[PDB]
């Protein structure tokens, strides 16, 4: 079980190449089940969930192989069931359902369960599939779907914005007879990416990125090559790394338009930002950041996934700032950790009041979730002395060897194995 040992302080500066977004690669990989011809998915990160997905696809009869790309040949899918053993660690497995029933008229996915009635994300997926005409059975620890003939286009109104269900409905609708309109659709850049992938295969989709997506069903989907978009949260994390350390960083393989709110917030904190077609640069000029006000909200507003990083920024900024969380409740476990490192903060309901200090001090801190976790590593980089971040498996789930990227930026960081 790994930990990170970090020696600070170190200015984070230089260049970093942003990885493809896991959250776009996953739905695209599942959508490839719809493809009749070979597909090459480029820019796919090397993360556990990708491996799990490859294994799942293979179980269905898909030919799969990987490097930076993942090659999928779903021409011969011949099994329509995703078993317990293969789905247990990954809820995104539900994404196999829609493509299977849309293309083959049948599909089933194991449901580990555990969610309280009324707190089951699968519900929205089932809702959408039923709207499309599928018959759904909950039995034998599975969610089973079937339809005689083609799914049928429908006007669907989502009662809650769900990235997961939006992908299931959009994907399955590409092979339905008629037009499907998804009202209250999720707007995430990852949704736009998946839609663009589908269109590259021959689908007819419009409205992606807005609250209303319209899909005109087609007979079949083909194949080809598609490049997954950059990870916007990873980009944000590296931008913040330079912002809190007086550095200058250039993020390569980036997509500026997915980060409007984040860039604008960084500007407020005093950063000098430049953008290009596929890059973003941030320069602090050796200066300490200025405190800012942050309010999380649905895309394209400030992302909840950048909250911890901005909290850290405020904690070492000049002035007093407030971070308000409107999406996820209780997303503040990183705060007591930071306070152990010398930060000054008060948690008040759904907000964190930040009193910026000049320098942090190293400490033994614990990761307990992805973002707050990467934030702890960043704090270690700029803190005085030695910091040990425990439970880094959290970070590993969402960042491709973050220590390597940080090292290239000047960090003194070591992955400690305990051997």
């Amino acid at each position: 079980m790994d930990k990170f040992r970090v020696q600070g302080p170190t200015r984070l500066q230089g260049e970093v190449t942003i990885s493809g977004a896991k959250n776009a690669a996953l739905p695209i990989l599942f959508a490839a089940l719809l493809a009749e011809e070979p597909v090459e998915i480029q820019n796919v990160p090397k993360l556990k969930d990708i491996d799990t997905t490859m294994k799942l696809l293979t179980q269905l009869g898909t030919k799969v192989e990987r490097x930076g790309s993942v090659w999928i040949d779903a021409s011969n899918v011949n099994n329509f069931s995703a078993p317990y053993d293969l789905v247990k660690t990954m809820r995104a497995s539900i994404w196999a359902l829609g493509p299977l029933v849309a293309r083959f008229g049948q599909g089933q996915v194991s449901l580990p369960g555990g969610d309280a009635i009324g707190a089951a994300p699968v519900d929205l997926h089932i809702f959408g599939l039923e709207k499309l005409g599928a018959e759904i059975k909950l039995e034998e620890g599975y969610v089973k779907a079937s339809v005689n003939g083609r799914l049928k286009g429908a006007h669907i109104v989502m009662d809650k914005v769900s990235v997961g269900a939006t992908v299931t409905i959009m994907s399955a609708a590409t092979l339905a007879e008629g037009t499907t309109i998804i009202e209250n659709a999720a707007r995430e850049p990852e949704i736009v990416d998946t839609a663009n992938f589908l269109v590259a295969l021959g689908a007819k989709i419009s409205g992606q990125g807005t609250d209303r997506i319209t899909i005109e069903g087609v007979e079949r989907l083909g194949g080809g090559v598609y490049r997954v978009l950059p990870d916007r949260i990873e980009t944000g994390t590296f931008l913040v790394a330079a912002a809190i350390s007086g550095g200058k960083i250039v993020c390569r393989n980036a997509q500026p338009d997915t980060l409007d709110a984040v860039l604008a917030k960084l500007r407020e904190a005093g950063a000098d930002i430049e953008t290009g077609e596929d890059w973003i640069s941030l320069d602090m000029h050796g200066k300490r950041p200025k405190a800012v006000t942050v309010r999380t909200a649905p895309h394209p507003a400030f992302p909840t996934d950048m909250q911890a990083q901005f909290t850290l920024l405020n904690l070492v900024a000049e002035g007093t700032g407030v971070i308000t969380e409107t999406i996820f409740e209780n997303a503040f476990m990183h705060v007591p950790e930071l306070i152990r490192m010398g930060a000054h903060a008060e948690i008040e309901s759904n907000t964190v009041i930040c009193h910026g200090v000049e320098k942090l001090s190293g400490a033994q801190v614990m990761a307990t979730k992805l973002r707050a976790s990467a934030s702890l590593v960043l704090a270690g980089c700029i803190a005085e002395g030695t910091t040990v971040v425990d439970r880094i498996y959290h970070i590993d789930r969402g960042y491709e060897r973050i220590e390597d990227k940080l090292r290239a930026l000047g960090a003194n960081i070591e992955r400690v194995k305990g051997e």
